[PDB]
């Protein structure tokens, strides 16, 4: 039955691999990327029309009928993104007329304004000179002077933030502008009547931080600020040591681009660290095949490999199958050997997690480290005593990467603390990277794979962790995939890997759940506004990748032979294409629970096929 | 006469540009460059078999009868350099008996062993295991927290001392050892019996210092040394933050290698700046025909450039010519517009240096910034708006940079400090960057064509300097050029074209020591060892360049039209060669007076021409 559809993707997949021995899918995310992107050119005085022109294209190429562009594909108009996609825009040439401005234009002001949009934002728009840098929450290079055990020192922040903050504050302190020409100018984004309805602080915003921030404008605008030359240049330094190997900081777009503008300010474009940031660029863009240019928010290439790994061998292929044996040779070259930022929590922790991109040493990751030392375990490489180390490493450093709850975070150890989340700064997104079940979980079937059981003390503290975190209808929040159909598909697919009985009440409470979402078409899917309204908790459009989530859980609970599961099967078997792949046109990865959500390109290819490989096993 | 000469040399310059409209020859200088990069290669674990084999070619070829290899060509034979050869040899593969490493070790051991070379290369030894670091005059990271009005803080140092410091601290620091394999080991470097004649610092030696050496010594011993760990970063940050543009730092080898052997210490080789730091290097090394590499000390495009203006002008070519265009504009895009360390004693000083090499914009140096400013006044640009600013901010940076005895230093103001000398590490060169007789002169020259005299201030305050600097028999010290003959030729000129009287009892004096050295040739010549033993003041074989150089203060001094003027117009007549170049198998270029020489490719060409025009000139 099935088979055919199994031979069909093994061999899409297989076509899908570089030569290097890698898979590698562009990231989705949004326009803000883009549209930051074409300021960022006008910053640092580096507009290349021809660019520009591809920019555009793609912009208007995903605005909606309504003129507003959203977080994912199908999801409400978003203010921030719509906004900056406007001005990019009004820059690259389209006059405020224009069918599409014209919508957008009206769409911003039933919402009130550019006063309503997030810091980032207006914090873009100071840098152009189209909103008031008083205006802007302050983050000074003072920050720079916290000791590693004080309160808002850079390392009670996660990794993500920290750099980014690091970063603005030598912007923040110079509160530089780079004027628009006045055929761009956009005064329009204040011409409303709506009230501002202004979005505060993730946590809250107690009146400490609002006054401390008033004080911080206050402090900016006398004539002299002693020991700011230094707090600058700490924070420089602090960059100049973290810069990654592709010119990026942290592989990731924010802290990068903040990263340019800073040493621009500093009059540092003739130094390597720019010319390196700044050609490093490339990498990051694609070329669309209708004459549009994105760039990628991250990349992911080490993650889609790993997981390419996993699905192709639980699809079947030998565990010595020359074509896996260059990707396990490429994932060994990839393992980071130095301490990151990671190691001022343990710097007796030898070295040996894994990046989501392809050079970032000093940010790795416990997801990506968890799925590769496993996809790594499932192979026969010709030399196996590097295979034998590298794993031993990497295992080694995911033990002592678990936190204090008995969970895993993703960067670093209890970086759980609540005081970044009320500053007046920090209104999108997560800002702090604490322990999460998708990431426990893997790590825990990572361990599994090895033997490691229920016994081992480590083990049963996650577990405990994970019973813990369970939700009352038995399902699992995902906080880095599109949501408790991932979740709980990981938990369960761990738990039945690390020992645990399939048939304990709570396991069967979160099978039942699964089953009681599948969809009438027979497979499952759950919208992104599951993070923001809960009525969409296992509700949305079927995907490949969330049924193949449902059907993992399922499969590992025992109920594979079950009416639901065959149902799921008969879903993927249908809606394969004839090269052997799928379609998703909905995102089913999260950046931030509300604010940022991924489409994973590779996610609707290789869960099938990894699902369905687990399926032809239950068998 | 000489007509045909002054065309064909004309002809020959301007067939040397490159396209981009700069001149550059290569800088010749000893084999410790090729040397240690031999070494720096075993070090960073990157041997390239194809680069030894040009490398040992090269060695050879430059080893002498005696089996020796000295600091400049028809020199005594120097041991540090020759040790150094022994061991890249035989490392590279040649064992210790053929005939070249024979001769060679005899002369080592009849100079006393290893125990009787410089700090470098005992120290570059200690590097690879082949001997002691407790041997090695210390240098801690603890330096880097001297304030900048404390003795022996980093700035203290001249430029080039201070990066070679800053980045051996690390080094020093963590004494690592990269051992060689038992093939190249050289233990008979010690196998003598001659006393160790041992060289001390430059200046003696306090037995403070002695003391202090011995304290640091036992410091290093300790299980805990507090704040070590900042020292070190304190000193990397440093390092990371002053990278040139092509990867090196200060666009010189030393700091450059050293720089990269901390990098590689700090497990930084996956960094940026370690990477763009070793590929940089390509671009200072040179394929010699005869099949040998050779890697220049330094590069010297801008002031090949400069020069070759001023002499093509001198010679008659229009102001406006459309090749010598190329060069002006060529030379204004490379003007330094950002504070560098100079900075540190004149934070008010608008930038408006230049470098000697292409990019290294954080060492602008006053005589560069003299030849460049005055040949762009010299010349009719295009866009006249540009050239009148960059002279001017040229001029203004010149202007500020004057030290307090009324003379310009090279790098800094007023780095006149004598602390540095004694220490038991500066046992080599040069240590400090005072105000010298040659960079003073090439500024009053400048001043000089806008017009300036000597009722200005500034200059009359330079003049008293050089009067008070004249020798007793007339001549003037030549700091980095080769030497009496060279500082003689630049000081009055330059007197001569800021209208000083040239009838003056001083200058008369200097005109009649030039006549008074002239070779039986007809042309000029002075050895290098002449800073050495001042039985050499102005004797040697003729050179073109010297030649030159004693032909330009005649001419500056009326006599012109003397014998000696005219005879020597012969020696440039007549030796020139047929393509219009001539020959110079001497070096007439001071790195350090007594212990580093260079050899100035384009000088040959280049001061004849303009020797010739300025002949031309005076009728
Ligand atoms: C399933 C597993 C995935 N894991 C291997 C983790 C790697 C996926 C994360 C890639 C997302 O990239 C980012 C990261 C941060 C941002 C931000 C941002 C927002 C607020 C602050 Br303050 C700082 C940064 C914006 O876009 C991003 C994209
Ligand atoms: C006419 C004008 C030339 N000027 C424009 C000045 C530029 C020429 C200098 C190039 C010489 O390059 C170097 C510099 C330093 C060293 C050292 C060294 C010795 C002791 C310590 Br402590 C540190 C470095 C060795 O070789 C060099 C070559
Ligand atoms: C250079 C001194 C050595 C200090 C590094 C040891 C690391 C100690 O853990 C602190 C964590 O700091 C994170 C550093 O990674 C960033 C790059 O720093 C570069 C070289 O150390
Ligand atoms: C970050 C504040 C800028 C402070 C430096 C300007 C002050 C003058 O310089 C003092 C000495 O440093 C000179 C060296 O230039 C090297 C790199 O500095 C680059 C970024 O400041």
């Amino acid at each position: 039955a099935y088979a055919r559809t199994l031979d069909r993707a093994v061999e899409y997949l297989l076509s899908c691999q570089k030569d290097e021995g890698y898979w590698w899918g562009p990231l989705l995310s949004n326009v803000t990327m883009e549209a930051e992107y074409v300021l960022l050119c006008h910053i640092l005085d580096r507009v290349d029309r021809d660019r520009m022109e591809k920019i555009r294209r793609y912009l208007l190429h995903e605005q909606r009928e309504d003129g507003t562009w959203a977080l994912y594909p199908g999801g409400p108009p978003d203010l921030d993104t719509t906004i900056e996609a406007y001005v990019a825009l009004k820059y690259i040439g389209m006059s405020r007329d224009e069918e599409p401005m014209q919508k957008a234009l009206r769409f911003i002001q039933s919402q009130g304004g550019i006063e309503s949009s997030r810091v980032f934002t207006r914090m873009w728009l100071a840098l152009v000179g189209e909103y008031p840098w008083e205006k802007v929450p302050m983050v000074p290079p003072e920050i720079m002077f916290l000791g590693k055990r004080m309160p808002l020192n850079i390392y009670e922040f996660g990794s993500w933030a920290r750099a980014t903050v690091v970063a603005l504050s030598i912007v923040m302190s110079r509160q530089p502008v780079f004027p628009l020409p006045e055929r761009a100018r956009v005064p329009e984004l204040y011409e409303t009547d709506v009230p501002p309805r202004r979005r505060g602080a993730k946590g809250g915003g107690g009146w400490i931080f609002d006054a401390l921030d008033r004080a911080l404008h206050g402090y900016q605008k006398l004539s002299v600020h002693p020991f700011r030359r230094a707090a600058e240049i700490r924070a420089l330094d602090w960059l100049l040591e973290r810069q990654a190997g592709d010119g990026s900081w942290g592989g990731i777009q924010p802290p990068w681009f903040y990263a340019l503008i800073a040493l621009k300010i500093l009059d540092m474009t003739q130094h390597p660290a720019f010319i390196k940031g700044w050609e490093g660029l490339e990498l990051y863009g694609v070329e669309l095949d209708y004459g549009g240019w994105m760039f990628q928010a991250s990349i992911s290439p080490v993650w889609d490999t790993g997981l390419a790994v996993l699905a192709l061998r639980a699809a079947g292929l030998p565990a010595d199958h020359d074509r896996l044996v260059k990707a396990g040779e490429w994932l060994l070259d990839r393992q980071i050997t130095v301490p990151g930022d990671w190691a001022v929590k343990r710097p007796n922790l030898k070295p040996g997690g894994f990046a989501f991109q392809f050079d970032n040493v000093y940010y790795p990751d416990v997801d990506d480290t968890a799925v590769v030392v496993w996809a790594l375990n499932t192979l026969r490489l010709p030399d196996e005593r590097r295979r034998r180390d590298a794993m031993t490493k990497g295992f080694r450093w995911i033990v002592g990467m678990q936190s204090s709850n008995g969970g895993w975070g993703a960067y670093d150890v209890d970086n759980t603390s609540d005081l970044p989340n009320h500053i007046p700064f920090c209104d999108f997104g997560e800002v702090t990277d604490p322990p999460s079940e998708d990431v426990t979980a893997h790590v825990l079937e990572c361990f599994g794979s090895f033997g490691y059981d229920d016994a081992w003390k480590v083990i049963r503290r996650a577990v405990e962790y994970l019973k813990r975190e369970q939700k009352p209808d038995g399902s699992w929040f995902g906080r880095w995939g599109v949501n408790y159909l991932y979740g709980t598909g990981a938990v369960v697919s761990a738990l039945k890997a690390v020992g645990i009985d399939t048939r304990e009440p709570y396991i069967q409470k979160a099978l039942d759940w699964v089953e009681q979402h599948q969809n009438p078409d027979g497979g499952w899917g759950e919208d992104c506004r599951s993070y923001e309204d809960p009525a969409y908790a296992g509700k949305g459009a079927s995907t490949p990748s969330q049924t193949a989530w449902a059907l993992m859980a399922l499969i590992a609970g025992g109920r594979a032979e079950s009416e639901a599961a065959r149902r799921g099967v008969q879903y993927l078997v249908e809606t394969q294409r004839p090269d052997g792949g799928w379609d998703e046109p909905y995102y089913t990865g999260t950046g931030f629970p509300g604010d940022f959500y991924l489409g994973y390109t590779m996610y609707r290819h290789v869960f099938p096929t990894l699902a369905l490989g687990r399926y032809k096993q239950a068998i």
